[PDB]
């Protein structure tokens, strides 16, 4: 399959602190979504944010870095510093304020059906956090 949403190679802690650099200089969050290519739900959302007013919602407010969790089998620990998002579900989400420690953490399963969600609403969801 081609341009997998997720980088299975990827050294994910080095991509998020990279981004939390980023964030630190631009003032910006940082948002963690942590998924897998397998995970349809995962696909959706990818797919949804991809599009023209979502990548501008996405980009303007948020340094981001997707972060493979595999079978539930990948990167555990970097879901467990952050307080556990997939443990509700995948995809799940982790916005980092510009200083570095959480704002919010999907904890109940909030995107977890992203496949069954509107385009907008899942430029609401995105939206509210930057309020």
């Amino acid at each position: 399959a081609l341009n997998l949403p997720y980088d299975e190679h990827a050294d994910a802690w080095t991509q998020v602190k990279k981004a939390l650099a980023a964030g630190k200089r631009t003032h910006k969050p940082t948002l963690l979504v942590f998924g897998a290519n397998w995970c349809t739900d995962c696909r959706a959302l990818d797919k949804s944010l991809r599009n023209q007013k979502n990548t501008a919602l996405i980009a303007k407010h948020f340094e981001v870095v997707k972060i493979d969790v595999g079978n539930f089998d990948r990167n555990l620990e970097l879901s467990q510093a952050y307080g556990d998002p997939i443990q509700d579900g995948i995809p799940a989400v982790v916005v980092v304020n510009s200083d570095g420690k959480v704002r919010y953490t999907t904890k109940g399963g909030e995107l977890a059906n992203a496949r069954k969600m509107s385009d907008q609403g899942i430029y609401d969801f995105f939206a509210k956090i930057t309020e």
